[PDB]
């Protein structure tokens, strides 16, 4: 176990940076996710013989959709792997292993829609998981993926510590559900307020690995004006799918979803880092102050969709 992963020198640099692309060589994506994981955690974390056996299987279980697709996962992965090399040692070992694992595998299996397209469809996925739809899915994804033979990654822990990671990833995943993290950053904004936040507090600790979660799950909008504005055209590639799928159903979809009111994406997306995105970055940096150049690049960025909209682009 001597054989480190190297990147060029370029990616070696960027890679550290919360902005980085990682670029459109697919076959590239399993060597900086492992590269990330031998600096994240060790290079003794994972068995790399299970460790690429993982990522591949992990890989093909992804579906070539627009947004929802491998490359989500490795740029949701760098992400937290950017925030945990900027917070060193607030981190247990077991976390660092799990939240990477937790980020590659957030969207296993995701068709493209949302849970209400699910509800509204009837899809059989929707009677197993009446709440976090996709989210238990994926979770159900990863736990199958770990038990193939040959694929368990962390067959060397002891029976607790594995219990403690299957959970951190559990609730991990849970946590992109977007629905639930609204109530989730409120609750994180008052004990932050109040002074009440502990970190020595599981269900604190909780709280505050589901909003990291979300601010990787959402990085696209941290990234530079152009790597964020070509994301929007996949997202919205799904967003107007879905929409088609609602109008076959026989509902007018929200104009989110519509890709008749393409005129409206703009407005859409000052609603978005104002309700979102925002929000999500600022009580993100005030407990993790070295996470504050996602904030900043999500400002510039707000700052650009103003100027989409005053017509200057
Ligand atoms: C009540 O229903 C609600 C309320 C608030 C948000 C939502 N959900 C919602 O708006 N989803 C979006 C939209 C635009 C987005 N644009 C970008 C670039 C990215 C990365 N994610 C997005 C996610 C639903
Ligand atoms: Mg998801
Ligand atoms: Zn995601």
């Amino acid at each position: 176990g001597l054989m480190q992963f190297t990147l060029p020198v370029r990616l070696c640099k960027e890679i550290e940076l919360f902005h980085f692309d990682i670029g459109p060589f697919e076959n590239m994506w399993p060597g900086i996710f492992v590269y990330m994981v031998h600096r994240s955690c060790g290079t003794s974390c994972f068995e790399l013989e299970k460790l690429c056996r993982f990522i591949m299987s992990v890989k093909k279980n992804y579906r070539r959709v627009p947004y929802h697709n491998w490359k989500h996962a490795v740029t949701v992965a760098h992400c937290m792997y950017a925030i945990l090399q900027n917070n060193h040692t607030l981190f247990t070992d077991l976390e660092r292993k799990g939240l990477l694992i937790a980020c590659l595998c957030h969207d296993l299996d995701h068709r493209g829609f949302s849970n209400s397209y699910l509800q509204k469809f009837d899809h059989p996925l929707a009677a197993l998981y009446s709440t976090s739809t996709m989210e238990q899915h994926h979770f159900s994804q990863t736990v199958s993926i770990l038990q193939l033979e040959g694929h368990n990654i962390f067959s060397t822990l002891s029976s607790s510590e594995y219990e403690q990671v299957l959970e951190i990833i559990r609730k991990a995943i849970i946590a992109t559900d977007l629905a639930l993290y609204f109530g989730n950053r409120k609750q994180l904004e008052e004990m932050y307020q109040t002074g009440s936040l502990n970190l020595n507090n599981q269900s604190h600790r909780d709280r505050v690995i589901g909003l990291m979660m979300t601010a990787c799950d959402l990085c696209s909008v941290t990234k530079l004006w152009p790597v964020t504005k070509l994301t929007a055209n996949d997202i919205y590639a799904e967003f107007w799918a879905e929409g088609d799928e609602m109008k076959k159903l026989g509902i007018q979809p929200i104009p989110m979803m519509d890709r008749d009111k393409k005129d409206e994406v703009p407005q859409g997306q000052l609603g978005f880092y104002n309700a979102v995105a925002i929000p999500c970055y600022t009580t993100l940096t005030q407990i993790l102050p070295p996470t504050e150049p996602l904030l900043k690049a999500c400002r510039d960025n707000l700052s650009q969709w103003e100027k989409v909209i005053r017509g200057e682009e």
